[PDB]
């Protein structure tokens, strides 16, 4: 269950989304490590390489035993995600833990942003579909006219005075 | 929270998404690249809601996973079964300029719903002969011993 978040944080109507993909363990194989930020109009990807990632985690003081996805999940829980964009290049700050980590995001071509967007639409669809029952399990457990001259009011006989 | 369903709802990788918003009221089925919308007129909307509100019925159908889809390359017909009787809706393609803000808004809404749902789930020289540098530190001969 890869974490994700939307900015601005909280229940405020957001404009951006940040997420991660892959990270499958157990019977399956360890996939890639990609964190994408998009606003349904322009995607941004890490486009990192294993040597670049190793150098980045060595310079910032991390080791190979600390995965970044749990830190992203903790920041999502604490709402500690920030995005800075200059014109098309984004840098996300992850301040969930004691030290704020900085990650650099590059531009994404359209022929990759659009397929990613149309895959992520169904991705979030199935995610929310599963999370519905997940939260359920977690929380729950002529009349009026004289016939002689129709068009003239029907006449009743005179009665006069009758004491009661 | 407005209801939503994934077609098919099984463990198979989903392909189609259906949603409602507004309660001209329209029903949207999005393949993330193409959108089918009712675009019904107010008189037609009144006639359809009289013959069958639709949001509670749609929500019940989503919970019961009773939404049927029939599509032929331009046309969408939905069988909604969440109320007293089955609901039949006719949907057609919407232009791309109309769907682009719609798809952006639905993407943002899905993302924020997922984040809110996750939040609610959370709250629940060595070796060298120095005399001649460049040569191994010699060992004086020892001969034979007894072991």
């Amino acid at each position: 269950s890869p974490p994700l978040c939307t900015l601005p944080p909280g229940p405020e109507p957001p404009r951006f989304v940040c997420y991660c993909e892959g990270e499958e363990s157990g019977e399956g194989d360890r996939g890639g490590f990609n964190l994408y930020v998009t606003d349904a109009a322009e995607l941004w990807s890490t486009c990192f390489t294993p040597d670049s990632l190793a150098a980045l985690k060595a310079r910032f003081g991390l080791s190979a035993a600390e995965d970044i996805t749990p830190r992203f999940r903790a920041a999502c829980e604490q709402q500690a995600v920030a995005l800075t964009l200059q014109e098309d290049r984004a840098s996300l700050t992850l301040s969930g833990g004691p030290s704020a980590l900085a990650f650099d995001l590059s531009k994404v071509p359209g022929p990759e942003a659009a397929p990613r967007l149309r895959a992520l639409t169904l991705g979030l669809a199935k995610r929310v579909w599963s999370l519905e029952r997940r939260l359920a399990a977690a929380e729950e457990t002529c009349p009026g006219e004289s016939l002689i001259n129709p068009g003239f009011k029907s006449k009743k006989p005179a009665g006069g005075v009758d004491f009661d």
